[PDB]
């Protein structure tokens, strides 16, 4: 998603 760079996304 918008969650930085890193998993889930």
């Amino acid at each position: 998603x918008a969650a930085x760079l890193l998993l889930p996304x």
